[PDB]
């Protein structure tokens, strides 16, 4: 038993990760067969960054300007260009350690697991959520940019995302790994801001059964709910709309539990009403949105990856 | 920016996981070098889990019974012996993926990365800290005995904690690497029970001090105490004692900060009497104490492994 954000293991990709150089500008690219993958604002130096032309400034290039460190071998690029906002640096080797891979785009409320990189070395990995606003909440200093997440799937790597830069509020914009961003951001500095989040609803009832499955019961009730009035509940607590198709993915934790995906909205919506009164659930005085119901499963049933 | 509960990248340690099977048990080991290492208790079954007395039950072992799993490969056994209550399984060769490691155990209060693993294959990996009490809360399922904790250092994995067992609070036991538990525990199914646990106080400070870089700041207050006053409210609240050294490790987080370790401690004090009225610190509406002062500053600094 215990529950805990769990990342996915992270030898696959951290095998994948490189240094890349350009000008003043340092971050990381992610080296698959003989293309290394890494945001195009590397082209970029400090004047470059308020209104670019990305065109402009790449077709100045030459592939000797692109410096690819792979550990301490230099890998000599042979070619480059733009994908939407990443660009594609054709180096003279494939990675030998090339996962099995797919480029992939999640859907906000969907996690994955960040390797954040400094200089193409990992310094850690965690879990994260695409917001419903198309941010995610990581962890990213200077120098992060091409941190990738993603996703395994037995011994597939999913890359869903690219880190590209941070918001206002401190949170964080990228791209998947054909360029091109999650929700309205631009790889230069504007204006630009997140925009107002919601919780996400499907999630929270993921986490209460991961929370009923390790013995925290008590918010359950003998009330029940119908889904529409469910909703009118979490509209007014800036929770996502609740639909069928959730209602469904949540049916093999309400089977496991024995607990009714609407008595279990019930609960929720008491939580939301009256919040906790002083207690916790799975160490948490906060109801948690970022475990999906797979998630759920994945950890409380024991997958592994090979 | 952002504050996230970090693990080390896991890829060193992945490279060394593998299958151990005896008889009805299937459990995880770590192998180094020609050496595989895993729990003790893998040479029992059912009946012997009672009051077992593991040098009658290892004297009775071929080194034949054990059946060692890498990958695809099976690891033929040539000698096998007891250390504490980790067993020390020879085969005849050497892991070629050994990283440089140290053992080590840790003290309460620090913190590693668990690699989870089933049947030799890491399904997901989190941050823990060693209680006070020496249990951790992990999330561990059958079959993940033998997994690690670690931290790294640079290019070299510290092993500090092979998993063993769950106890009835749901939380978890285990040993060093050289077999000797972590706290009054046994291998064996007794009536043992964790005892009662303590909040880590210099974490809880090292953690404020994260969300003040980090932008939390409503926290704050002009007052200052002495450190006698201070722990005299960590003793009410179930606190650890705050030491001079503990003021000492926080120098480098206050220095940054601008904010005194005593100053720090006066917030904490008022966030003990008052709670946190609504608000929340990093996304948590709990004082959260499984940061080490160690631990922010990698976070917030952007330490690496090579
Ligand atoms: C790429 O390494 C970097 C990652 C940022 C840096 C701080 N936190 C991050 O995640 N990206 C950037 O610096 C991008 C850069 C590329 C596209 C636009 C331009 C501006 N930007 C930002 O992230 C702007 O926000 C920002 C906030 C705080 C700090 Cl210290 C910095 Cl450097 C940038
Ligand atoms: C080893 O794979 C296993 C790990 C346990 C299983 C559930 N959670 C865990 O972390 N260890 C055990 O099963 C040990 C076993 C070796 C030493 C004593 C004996 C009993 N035990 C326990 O962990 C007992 O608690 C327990 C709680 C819940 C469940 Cl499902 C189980 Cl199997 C055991």
């Amino acid at each position: 038993s215990g529950f805990r954000k769990m990342a996915f293991p992270s030898g696959k990709v951290e095998g994948c990760m490189v240094q890349v150089t350009c000008g003043t500008t340092t971050l990381n690219g992610l080296w698959l067969d003989d293309v290394v993958y890494c945001p195009r604002h590397v082209i970029c130096t400090s004047e470059d960054m308020l209104n670019p032309n990305y065109e402009d400034l790449l077709i100045r290039k030459s592939n000797h300007n692109f410096l690819v460190q792979a550990g301490n071998v230099q890998l000599r690029v042979i070619g480059h260009s733009m994908q939407n906002c990443v660009l594609k640096l054709k180096v003279d080797t494939a990675n030998p350690k090339t996962p099995k891979y797919k480029f992939v785009r999640i859907q906000p409320g969907q996690t994955f697991s960040v390797l954040a990189c400094y200089n193409g070395s990992p310094s850690g990995v965690y879990q994260c959520a695409m917001r419903p606003n198309f941010t995610i909440k990581g962890s990213f200093l200077n120098g992060s940019c091409g941190s990738v997440g993603f996703n395994i799937d037995y011994d597939c790597v999913s890359f869903c995302y690219m880190h590209h830069m941070e918001l206002p509020t401190g949170v964080h914009a990228g791209t998947d790994l054909e360029g091109n961003f999650y929700g309205p951001f631009v790889d230069r500095q504007t204006a630009q801001a997140a925009g107002t989040d919601t919780t996400i609803t499907v999630n929270v009832l993921a986490w209460l059964y991961a929370a009923v499955i390790n013995g925290d019961r008590w918010f359950l009730n003998r009330f029940t709910t119908t889904l529409n009035d469910f909703n009118l509940v979490a509209m007014k607590y800036n929770y996502e709309p609740l639909t069928q198709d959730h209602v469904d993915i949540l049916g093999p934790l309400s089977a496991q539990t024995g607990i009714a995906v609407l008595d279990m909205c019930a609960s929720l919506k008491e939580l939301l009403q009256n919040g906790m009164n002083g207690r916790t659930i799975l160490g948490s005085a906060l109801l948690e949105d970022e475990f999906t119901p797979f998630d759920v499963v994945r950890q409380c049933s024991g997958v592994t990856f090979q």
